[PDB]
């Protein structure tokens, strides 16, 4: 296994992968804040104290009450300053002429901000290739859902393999998964796993969770995306803390 | 097979499916408006000038670069009084706690204005039980996408009987499917079928087109959703008509 610092200079990297292995290195960091907020001000201020401590936030832009794009300016700036990509998770799963306008256009203009975003395979290839045409000429990356966290998930068994080979065919485009484990053989690719906490449980509209040490060290993922697990504890930067490190020496151990 | 109008009234029909097919059966239409514009003032000038023709008319919002609640408004207006539906094509596809973020908050309140949305059934059915927690309190309806019109779906087999299997055991949410075809013996339920144009053929992003006599006539379905066949058309008034009238007969078709 290769460290992600290797993995950021593989020859078939994608640039936006590259960037990211390269930050999760230098920062030993391989979580992402899931930041599940509808105030503006809340976002930016986890992003600003949280920044150091992730190689990633993750968003829903379409629960901020207080959305502007200068919100995503604000954003982009912390981004920069403490190193970290902005996944906007809009799961994007309509035929591809649609996806094309709800990517670049809108009130959102997902692709002027968002680093990374993420599509559903279940409608098909399309849904990638009305995406690409958007993102590629703007330099961004897509994760692909192979797996889901949530209780009665159709994503297993030929749906992964679908999305696999999905993402293999459009390696262009595509720098990864949401999954719950490793799920493609091929070290380019990132692994991304929410339904992450240290405690067992779940919710009550169908989340589970696994802990750090079970997703990266066990299961082979690459980052942990943690919500409420760090959002609802009262010092958000001290549990940030917490599930960094367990993310970075569940990693380090599995490197050997 | 009974009428849209008997259909109304079936003991476990949901309110939202009543309304619908009383308005199809007063106005002679089963088809679906795909609004898929990007300026409000096409929207609102395609949904007065084609309402009395439409049962429904299906919304993007993400798409709307001028979007305000204030157009939604203007749009409930005009539905109301060309007597049609508001379905939001939001293919919500979530955890169930984001996705009832998603369909109350936000820039877009879609809960607020949107008689009907859909969710893909990928997820389980936590995805239904959070939007049903404010959807139900706001008397809306659901669709799921048992069936989908671009090359390459994934929603067969196995997968479309446990979209049906999850609408039947949320009843009092689910109103019916985005479909290719009928996919429920149970009349309460509704079959909207996307993907359709008088001529053959497709488009470059993976959309088919089946003609309203086959999805209607020979495949079973309720209601067609038509977007570029009308849309792209320079008179879109008599385009809906065609629409419409090639719908409806195919419907008095298949009732004898
Ligand atoms: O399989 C998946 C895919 C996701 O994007 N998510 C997202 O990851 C986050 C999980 O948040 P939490 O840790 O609070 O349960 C949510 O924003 C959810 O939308 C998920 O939970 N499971
Ligand atoms: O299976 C499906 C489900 C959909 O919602 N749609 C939607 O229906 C519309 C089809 O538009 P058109 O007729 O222009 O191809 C689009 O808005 C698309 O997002 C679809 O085409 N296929
Ligand atoms: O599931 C378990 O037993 C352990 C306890 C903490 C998280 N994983
Ligand atoms: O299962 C539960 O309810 C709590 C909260 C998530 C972790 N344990
Ligand atoms: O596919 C066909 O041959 C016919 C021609 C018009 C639409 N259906
Ligand atoms: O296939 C095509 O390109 C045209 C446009 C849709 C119907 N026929």
């Amino acid at each position: 296994e290769l460290s992600f610092g290797a993995r950021a200079e593989l020859p078939r990297i994608h640039p936006v992968a590259s960037k990211l292995l390269r930050l999760m290195q230098k920062k030993e960091t391989n979580l992402c804040l899931s930041a599940d907020v509808s105030l503006a001000r809340e976002l930016l201020q986890l992003a600003d104290a949280l920044g150091p401590s992730i190689c990633m936030l993750k968003t829903h832009v379409d629960i901020l009450n207080d959305f502007t794009l200068d919100v995503m300016k604000e954003l982009i700036t912390l981004a920069k300053c403490h190193e970290f990509l902005i996944f906007e998770d809009r799961k994007f799963a309509d035929i591809g002429n649609t996806v094309k306008k709800q990517y670049e256009g809108g009130i959102f203009k997902i692709a002027s901000w968002a680093d990374l975003v993420n599509a559903h395979v279940v409608p098909g290839s399309g849904v990638v290739k009305g995406l690409q045409e958007v993102g590629l000429p703007l330099h961004r990356g897509c994760l692909l859902i192979a797996e889901m966290s949530s209780t009665g998930s159709l994503a297993t068994g030929d749906y992964t393999r679908a999305a696999v080979r999905m993402a293999e065919e459009h390696s262009e485009f595509v720098v990864g998964f949401i999954s719950g484990s490793r799920v493609s053989m091929k070290p380019e690719f990132l692994h991304l796993t929410p339904g992450v906490q240290l405690e067992a449980g779940g919710d009550n509209l169908g989340q589970q969770y696994n802990s750090p040490q079970e997703v990266i060290g066990k299961r082979g993922s690459d980052i942990i995306i943690v919500g409420r697990g760090i959002i609802s504890a009262a010092d958000r930067l001290e549990a940030a803390e917490m599930y960094r490190k367990a993310a970075w020496e569940a990693y380090l151990s599995r490197l050997g």
